[PDB]
């Protein structure tokens, strides 16, 4: 059987299963998407389409666009270097002091900061998830601050570019698929530059591309990564169609991720190298991006710990407008498929 499918920057089953060979043995092959194609990422329009990424496109899709056209078949946490860097040369040392000074932010992060969404409603799938992508640096810089007391009324936001979040559709289109080492190419370098432009203080950066920034000679303010609270839920989602009507299929696709998962365990190398040519970045700024035993981490879950997770990256949504109505979770998720593998 042949599935189209694609993955965000994030440790997963999905593309481990894919890339290791254990969908090939459950007679499964994945055909990414292609940038043509790559709208469905966030809009999920395909009949036996499967995409393991972060959790916002999807919730958006499913609580303000479309609902039904996709069901949760695991979650996988998502934690590691994250934060606002600034260059190891610059005085700032401490949360306080960023009071006055100039944030780089992306204009979506710009829209939800000040409250301000303007035409986000308005917008088509593709530019309105993008402003609610601006959720990562929102929350992040919010989160920083409190660390020195301080509020988004004391600092000054300066647009920039910030990967994931500014994708122009032809920058997408032009991709070859949507693998990050296609379609986020060299982020540490652009990173580096704003940070060495002169204009910007701090800006964020996370997932491995922090890795690399870090390794051109900057550092976070406040390394996110070792709280928590700054975690996402990576969601696997399939058609709702494949569930109801192949569920022999979906239950041979799940029972390969969680075999997969299972063998990440003792292949740590090669689950780094794998991810690291997915997102085209080098192989020890996975561990640093994802956390240095990720790879112990793999098997999809669907336990409350894993829901809550993903229900406080809804509320932040929901909080701040990017969603009216909240999606329920538990009618969104079929845990029968993933409760059959771990009962094997
Ligand atoms: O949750 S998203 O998939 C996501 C999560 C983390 C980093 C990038 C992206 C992304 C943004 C735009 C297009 C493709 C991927």
């Amino acid at each position: 059987d042949t599935l189209t499918y694609s993955n965000s920057p994030v440790p997963n089953a999905l593309l481990t299963a894919s890339e290791s060979g254990f969908l090939d043995a459950a007679g499964i092959e994945l055909d990414v998407l292609s940038g043509q194609q790559g709208t469905v990422h966030f809009t999920y329009d395909q009949p036996a389409y499967t995409r393991f990424g972060g959790e916002i496109p999807p919730l958006l899709s499913e609580g303000l666009r479309a609902p039904g056209r996709t069901r949760l078949l695991g979650i996988t946490p998502l934690l590691g270097r994250q934060g606002f860097f600034v260059r190891d040369d610059s005085p700032i040392t401490a949360a306080a002091d960023l009071a006055g000074r100039r944030i780089g932010v992306s204009a979506s992060a710009i829209r939800i900061l000040r409250g301000q969404l303007g035409d986000y409603l308005e917008l088509d799938p593709w530019r309105q998830t993008l402003v609610a992508l601006g959720s990562w640096e929102a929350r992040a810089l919010l989160h920083t601050l409190e660390h020195g007391e301080l509020g988004v009324d004391d600092v000054e936001l300066v647009p920039i570019s910030s990967p994931g979040v500014d994708v122009p559709a032809e920058q997408l289109e032009e991709s070859a698929t949507v693998k990050g080492a296609d379609l986020f190419p060299d982020v540490a370098r652009g990173q580096a530059a704003v940070l060495a432009s002169g204009d910007v203080d701090a800006l964020y950066s996370w997932l491995p591309w922090a890795g690399e920034l870090q390794a051109t000679g900057a550092r976070p303010v406040v390394d996110l990564g070792l709280d928590e609270r700054n975690a996402y839920a990576s969601v696997w989602t399939v058609s709702s169609g494949l569930v109801r009507q192949r569920p022999g299929l979906v239950q041979r696709l799940v029972d390969a991720a969680v075999d997969a998962g299972l063998w990440a365990r003792d292949h740590s190398d090669a689950v780094t190298s794998l991810h690291a040519a997915n997102l085209g970045v080098s192989t020890g700024a996975v561990g640093q991006g994802f956390g240095a035993d990720f790879q112990q981490r793999l098997v999809p879950r669907l336990d409350h710990d894993a829901l809550a997770l993903l229900e406080r990256t809804q509320q932040f949504l929901l909080t701040n407008n990017l969603l009216q109505e909240p999606v329920a979770l538990d009618q969104w998720a079929a845990p029968e498929f993933l409760n059959n593998s771990l009962n094997r």
